[PDB]
C-alpha cells in the first residue's frame, strides 16, 4: 500500500526499464534507463546525425527515399509492435508532423529501418499500434484539412473535397494500408483489445481555421473505426484511390446525416485531446481539454452502436467525470485506478474508472482519489506497460511543458521537466525530475526482459543489403576485399577496418570525380566501432562491428586531404588515418 | 559531498560537455549529470533551426553546407586566470573550425573556418591576463599550396601550423608554422608562453612511421616574440589569406625566434597547465609516463640559458599503461588518465619532482579503476587558479556492461568521482552520446544567462536591418513585403496566435518568414514549422527569427508552431496558399 520503489541506479547496477522518449521537434528517438533516466542511446530518424552519418549514408539515405531531402522532423507518439495485447520488443513507430511521415525502428539493432511518407495528407500526429491479435496496422492521424487535390484551384476547407484521412500502415511492409476520409480532423488515436476498433479524436469538427472558430462547437467528437468493415471493402474492391497513390480510400464521412459503415461519431467535448485505451480493454477515455471532464466511451456497446442497436451514439459514453482544468492525457496502473494530466491546473489526478461510471448513473461516489502538483503544464503521461494488457502500475512519468525554476537556468530556452512518480503504493509519490530537450512530448516503457538485442551486426542483415548488391555487381566481397573501383568519374573505394587501421589507407581521384567509400568493419569484439570523416568535406559515418557503410561526395578540392577514424577504438586510434590524393583538373 | 540532486533542489555547477562527433555542445547540472540544454553549433538541429535559419547560416558562412562537425575542448573565457563566464570555444576537427558560444544567451554567435590547415583539434584559452587569444591546433601535415601538384609530406613546403584566433572578433590573429604536427595544447599563467604536443615528428603517414621515433616533443611558444614580429611586419601570407604566418621550424638545427623543441616521449597527447601555473604536463600515451616542464624555466630556455631542451623538463614519472591526459585538485595533486589500464592515478606533482632529481619518494598515491578504457578527465575549475578539488569527471571509451544493451554502438561513460577529500570515490556512471571528448566545470555563480532577449541581440541584427530596409518595424508589424519572385513575411508571435494567419505566394517564389516574439513571459517560446518543406525554427521571448524556403508545390499549406506555448496550442497554426504555375506567366 506504500509507494516505496528505489530510485537510485548506482555505479554497477542496471536499469529495471527500458524508456524509449520521443526526440519532439529535435526529430530523433532516444532511450532511456528507467528509474535512473539516463539517457542510453539516440537513435536518429528524421534529424540528420553528424555522429552516425544518419542522413548522410547511402543506407539512411536509401532508406529516407525522396524525404532524404528534409533535415528536420517533430515526433511525439513512439510506440512498441504487440503480440496478443503485450509488447513483443520487435519494432518501434512513431510519428512526423513536420513532414507527414512514419517510422519504423528495429529494436535488435535500435536504429529505424524503414520510413513512408503518407500520402494525399498533411501532418501525421497521433499514432498507436493495434493491439490484438498483433500489430498488423500502425494507425495514424493526419490532423490537418487539405484539399483534394490540392492543385492550386481550391483552398476552401469547406468545400466538399477538402478534408483529412485516418492512416493504416501495413507494420511489417511499411507500405500503405487504407486510408479513411473523415469529417472534422483527427488529433489523437487508440486501438481497442480485439481488433476491430479504433477510435480517434477529433478538435476540429468546424473545419475551421481560426482559433474562435475551431472552439465554436460544444462538441466534437471521437470517431470510431470499425477496421473489419473497413478490410472487408478493401477486400472486396469497394473503394477509391488519390492523386498517384495506389492506397484503397474509403469514405468515412456522414452523407446527408447518414453514418457510413466505416465510422460513427461519437459526441464529445470539447476540442478532445487524449484518446487512451484502458489496459483491460473497456475504454477508449477522451481527455476533454477544453472541458473539465474525460469521457468514458464503453468499447462493449460499440457492436450495438454499428448494429443500428442504439438510439444515439452517445448512449455508447459511459462515464464523463469531472476532473480539473486542462485535461490533456490519460494512462492506467492496471489496478483499476487511470492517471489524468491537468495541463492548467497543473497536476496528475487519480481516479477510479468504475466508481466514474457509476456516478455517471447517479450514484453519489467520490471517483477522485488523489491530486499531485507537477511543475509545470503537463502534457503527456505514460504508466510502465500502460498500453498492453500487463501494465504493472509500477512507474508513472509526467511529461511537463514548462520547467520555470526547477533545474539552473541555461538561458530562454528552457528544457522540458519529465516527472518520474512511483505509483506502486496508494500514493502516487514525485520522485525525479527529468529535464529533457526539444518537448519529447512522449514516452514509453518496456520490462527489461522484453527488449532483445544485437552485440554485433549480422552481415546478411537487411540495413546494408542493397550495398551489398552494389557490392556484388561490382565482384566485391566485403569482408576481405581492400579495393578501388574506377568507372568514368566515379570511384568505388572498399575497404575492411579493423583496429587500428583502415584496410585502404591513401587512394588517388581526379578532381569532380564522384566518390563513394563502402567501409566493412570486421572487428568481432563487442563495442570496437569506428568512424569515417574526410576533413572538409562534410562527410561523416559510423561503422559497428560487422556493420558495412557508405557515403557518397565529390573530391571538388584538389591536393591531399586527409580522412579519419571519429569513434575512439583502440590506444592507437589518433592515428587510426587515412589520404585521399586529388590530381586537378 | 551531496551526490543527489532531488525535485526541486539545483545543481551546484554548469557542466559543458562537448558533443563529440555528434557536433553540439551539451549544458549539463553537476553533480546530478543530467542534460539541460543542447546548444548546436555544427550539428543541424532541427528543434531550433540552427543550420535552417537565415541567422544560423550567417553565423556558419559558407561552412554552412556541412552537416557534420567532431568537437572535443570546450573551454571558457577567462580574466586574471578565473573564469569570467562571457564566451565558450569549441573546435571542429571535422571541417576545421572554432566556434564561440555566448554564455548569456547559450548560443553559437561566431564561428570561423582557420585558413590554410586541416582539422581543428586541441584548443585553449589564454588565461592571463585574460582571454586575448583563443589557441587552436590543426592535427594533419599538407602541402602548401595544396593545389595538387605535391602530396609528399616530406616536401620543405608540407606541413602544419598553430593558430591563434582574437577572441573578442573571431578573426584570424596570427599562425606559426611547426615541424612535426599538433595534437593538444595549453598556455600558462603569464600570456607569454603556450605550449603543444606533437606525435608526428616524423611527418609520416603510416602507423609504423607515426611511432618511429622514441621522443616526439612539445613545441613551446614564445607569444610575446611573435606579437612582436607581426608588429613588426616580418612575416608572410600564405594564398588569399590575410593571417600573418610566422615560420616556427627549426632552420638547420638553428631554433626560431617563436618556438623551442622539448623533446618528449612518446606520441604524447594531453598538453595540461597545472593550476599553480608551475608546469605544463604532457601526458606521454605509448610512453607510461607524463614529463613536467618548468615553465619557470622557459624563459632561460628561450634566451639559450640552457644547453639542452630538456633541461626545462624537471619531472618524468612513471605513472601507468597509456596515459593521455592529467587534471589537478588545486591541493598539489595531479590526476592522469592510464588508457590501457583502464584507471585514474592520483599523483603529488613535488614529489615526482623530487623523484626525478633521484630523491626515492612514492608520489603516487592511487589508482582508481573505471570503466573503460579513460580518454580525457576534468577535475572542477582544473584550468583556472581556483581549482576547487570538489569533483572529477573521467570520461571512458568502452561502457561495456555498465547499462543496459542498446545494440552494437554503445554509449560512451562519463564517470563522477568524489575528489574533496584524500581518497578517490565514484559515484556515478554517466552514460553520453557520441564520444564527447572533453568537458568543463563552472560554479553556479560563474555563469549568468538572460531569461529574454535584447531586442538590439547581434545575433539577429542583419535580420533587423533587412527589416529596416522594407520599413518594417519588427516589434509590432504583421505584413507581407513583395519583391519579384521573392516575398518576406514579417510578422509578430504571441501565444496562442500567428500574427500574420495566412498569406498568398506563387508557385516557385523565394518565400522568407520573419517572426518576432513578442511574449515577455520567460520561458514563453514559439515555434514555426510548414508542412512538408523541411521548414522548422525556434523563436524565443523577443527574439527575431527568420528562415528562407522555395514555395515549390502549389495548393495550400499548413503551418504551425511546434513549442507548446499555451493550452491552445495546437490551435496556434497558419495557412501559406500557394497559387499555380500555370496560372502565372511561364
Ligand atoms: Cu577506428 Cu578510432
Ligand atoms: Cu506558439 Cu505553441
Ligand atoms: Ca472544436
Ligand atoms: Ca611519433
Ligand atoms: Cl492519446
Ligand atoms: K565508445
Ligand atoms: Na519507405
Ligand atoms: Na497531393
Amino acid at each position: 500500500k506504500e509507494s516505496k520503489q528505489k530510485i537510485h541506479v548506482g555505479p554497477g547496477e542496471l536499469d529495471d526499464y527500458y524508456g524509449f522518449w520521443s526526440g519532439g521537434h529535435q526529430g530523433e528517438v532516444r532511450v532511456l534507463g528507467v528509474p535512473s533516466m539516463r539517457e542510453l542511446m539516440r537513435i536518429p530518424v528524421f534529424n540528420v546525425d553528424s555522429a552516425t552519418g544518419w542522413g548522410l549514408t547511402n543506407e539512411s539515405r536509401h532508406i529516407m527515399g525522396d524525404s532524404a531531402k528534409f533535415l528536420n522532423g517533430d515526433c511525439h507518439h513512439p510506440h512498441i509492435s504487440m503480440t496478443d495485447g503485450k509488447y513483443d520488443g520487435k519494432y518501434l513507430f512513431i510519428n512526423d508532423k513536420a513532414n507527414s511521415r512514419v517510422a519504423r525502428i528495429r529494436l535488435d539493432i535500435m536504429k529505424c529501418d524503414k520510413m513512408i511518407t503518407v500520402p494525399n495528407v498533411q501532418a501525421i500526429a497521433g499514432l498507436r499500434l493495434q493491439k490484438v491479435p498483433h500489430t498488423k496496422y500502425v494507425f495514424a492521424n493526419a490532423e490537418f484539412i487539405i484539399p483534394h487535390p490540392n492543385d492550386g484551384k481550391v483552398f476552401d476547407l469547406q468545400d466538399e473535397n477538402s478534408y483529412t484521412m485516418y492512416n493504416a500502415i501495413d507494420a511489417e511492409t511499411m507500405e500503405m494500408a487504407f486510408q479513411v476520409i473523415v469529417d472534422g480532423n483527427l488529433d489523437n488515436t487508440d486501438a481497442d483489445y480485439t481488433g476491430r476498433f479504433a477510435a480517434a479524436t477529433c478538435y476540429n469538427s468546424e473545419k475551421a481555421f481560426d482559433l474562435g472558430g475551431m472552439m465554436r462547437n460544444e462538441r466534437d467528437w471521437v470517431v470510431v473505426f470499425d477496421i473489419h468493415a473497413v478490410e472487408a471493402a478493401v477486400k472486396a474492391g469497394d473503394f477509391i484511390t488519390l492523386g498517384d497513390s495506389k492506397t484503397p480510400v474509403l469514405d468515412g464521412r456522414k452523407k446527408d446525416g447518414k453514418d457510413s459503415k466505416f465510422t460513427r461519431y461519437v459526441p464529445v467535448p470539447k476540442n478532445p485531446h487524449g484518446c487512451n485505451t484502458s489496459s483491460d480493454g473497456k475504454y477508449f477515455i477522451a481527455a476533454g481539454k477544453l472541458s473539465p471532464t474525460c469521457s468514458m466511451i464503453a468499447i462493449d456497446k460499440l457492436p450495438d452502436l454499428f448494429a443500428g442497436k442504439l438510439a444515439d451514439p452517445r448512449d455508447v459514453i459511459v462515464g464523463e467525470p469531472e476532473l480539473g482544468l486542462g485535461p490533456l492525457h490519460t494512462t492506467f496502473d492496471g489496478r483499476g485506478n487511470a492517471y489524468t494530466t491537468l495541463f492548467i491546473d497543473s497536476q496528475v489526478v487519480k481516479w477510479n474508472m468504475e466508481e466514474a461510471v457509476r456516478a455517471y448513473k447517479g450514484e453519489k461516489v467520490n471517483y477522485i482519489k488523489q491530486k499531485l502538483d507537477v511543475h509545470y503544464q503537463p502534457g503527456h503521461l505514460h504508466a510502465s506497460l500502460c498500453e498492453t494488457n500487463e501494465a504493472d502500475g509500477k512507474w508513472l512519468v509526467a511529461l511537463s511543458k514548462f520547467s520555470k525554476d526547477r533545474f539552473l537556468p541555461v538561458g530562454p530556452l528552457h528544457p522540458e521537466n519529465d516527472q518520474l512518480i512511483d505509483i506502486s503504493g496508494d500514493e502516487m509519490k514525485l520522485v525525479h525530475d527529468g529535464p529533457t530537450f526539444a518537448e519529447p512530448h512522449d514516452c514509453i516503457m518496456a520490462r527489461r526482459d522484453q527488449i532483445k538485442t544485437k552485440k554485433i551486426w549480422d552481415r546478411n542483415d537487411p540495413f546494408f543489403a542493397p550495398t551489398v548488391e552494389m557490392a556484388k555487381k561490382d565482384g566485391i566481397n566485403l569482408d576481405t576485399d581492400n579495393k578501388v573501383i574506377r568507372d568514368g568519374n566515379k570511384v568505388r573505394v572498399y575497404m575492411t577496418s579493423m583496429a587500428p587501421a583502415f584496410g585502404v589507407q591513401e587512394f588517388t581521384v581526379k578532381q569532380g570525380d564522384e566518390v563513394t567509400v563502402t567501409i566493412t568493419n570486421i572487428d568481432q569484439i563487442e563495442d570496437v566501432s569506428h568512424g569515417f570523416v574526410v576533413v572538409n568535406h562534410g562527410v561523416s559515418m559510423e561503422i559497428s562491428p560487422q556493420q558495412t557503410s557508405s557515403i557518397t561526395f565529390v573530391a571538388d578540392k584538389p591536393g591531399l586531404h586527409w580522412y579519419y577514424c571519429s569513434w575512439f577504438c583502440h590506444a592507437l586510434h589518433m592515428e587510426m588515418v587515412g589520404r585521399m590524393m586529388v590530381e586537378p583538373a
